[PDB]
């Protein structure tokens, strides 16, 4: 679909009910098997973090890590897809403006890929805005061919404010994630068996942002 299409006809009316939206094949096959091979590129050239420290031993050499993580603004060398990628989340999104809530989307963060190595880690259930940060809206691009829940685990579980059921989400490949980033969306990921990637920017609401910047502070000198 082109972006305006998705994003008028799918993405707004279904983040205005339910304030999760998912959109399968979002690139095509070619494209997001290219966006695979930068992201497996990055993983195999070093340029992750170890990964969060989820178990700290009395021992370090049998220490436990979980998400490995990469910021990527799109412009890097290598990375040509990803930024792609991200520009087609902006332009998704620009296509949106003004009909996400009362939100007045003005910017966003740079590009987090995220790479749970399939050890069993997984991410504890947390909110991705709790303190009026600014950040309205978190989307995800997934990248894992093929993807298995059943076997490999991985679910994003989301805990839709005042809902006694869960959100399941699946990491599957060429599938595009909104969801809105404040506390009506914890989520959590269950244990990742298998090698996970997935690629987040969050979108900034322009008022939110500018009063964030008021409490949080930016000195010039006197
Ligand atoms: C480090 C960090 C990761 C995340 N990632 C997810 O919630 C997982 C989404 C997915 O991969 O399905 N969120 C926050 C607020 C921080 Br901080
Ligand atoms: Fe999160």
């Amino acid at each position: 679909l082109p972006a305006l299409k998705l994003a008028l006809e799918y993405i707004v009316p279904c983040m205005n009910k339910h304030g999760i939206c998912v959109v399968d094949d979002f690139l095509g096959k070619e494209t997001g098997q290219q966006i695979g091979d930068e992201v497996r590129a990055l993983h195999d050239t070093g340029k992750f973090t170890d990964g969060q420290l989820v178990s700290q031993k009395s021992d370090s050499s049998k220490d436990i890590r979980g998400d490995k993580i990469t910021w990527i603004e799109g412009k890097e060398p290598g990375c040509e897809t990803i930024g792609l990628l991200m520009s087609s989340m902006d332009d998704l999104i620009r296509h949106c403006n003004g009909k996400l809530g009362s939100y007045k989307i003005n910017g966003r963060t740079k590009a987090m890929v995220a790479c749970y190595p399939g050890n069993g880690t997984g991410y504890v259930r947390h909110v991705d805005n709790p303190n009026g940060d600014g950040r309205c809206v978190t989307c995800i691009y997934y990248l894992n061919k093929d993807w298995d829940a059943k076997v490999s685990g991985g679910i994003l579980r989301i805990f839709p404010e005042g809902k006694a059921q869960f959100a399941d989400i699946e990491p599957k490949f060429d599938r595009l994630l909104f969801f809105w980033s404040d506390r009506r969306n914890p989520h959590e990921v269950q244990p990742a068996y298998a090698t996970r990637y997935a690629i987040t920017v969050w979108y900034f609401d322009a008022d939110e942002r500018a009063r964030a910047k008021v409490k949080y502070l930016v000195r010039v000198e006197l």
